[PDB]
């Protein structure tokens, strides 16, 4: 059974306007800004961006990826899918 998300978990991202893109569940750093109750800090591959999204917008990597882990004319997504799959832990 899943549980609930937890800091370091792969997920497609869902934000409006855009497609399901490659992203992890951040930390929350020492000193850094918490996010509102029931939302998630998501860290967004290719572009580095962060937004605060709840689980209603996030889908599990390893279940999605087949169906939203392919190529896309966006800028910086398929940067990000590179992330995903080689370094998805790292700091960028």
């Amino acid at each position: 059974m899943p549980h609930a998300f937890k800091p370091g978990d792969l997920v497609f991202a869902k934000m409006k306007g855009y497609p399901h893109w490659p992203a992890r569940i951040d930390d929350i750093a020492d000193g850094a800004v918490k996010p509102p109750p029931n939302k998630y800090p998501i860290f967004f591959f290719g572009t580095h961006e962060t937004a605060f999204l709840g689980p209603k917008d996030l889908f599990p990597y390893d279940k999605c990826k087949d169906k939203y882990g392919k190529p896309n004319k966006r800028k910086g997504f398929n940067e990000g899918l590179w992330e995903i799959q080689n370094n998805p832990h790292a700091s960028y």
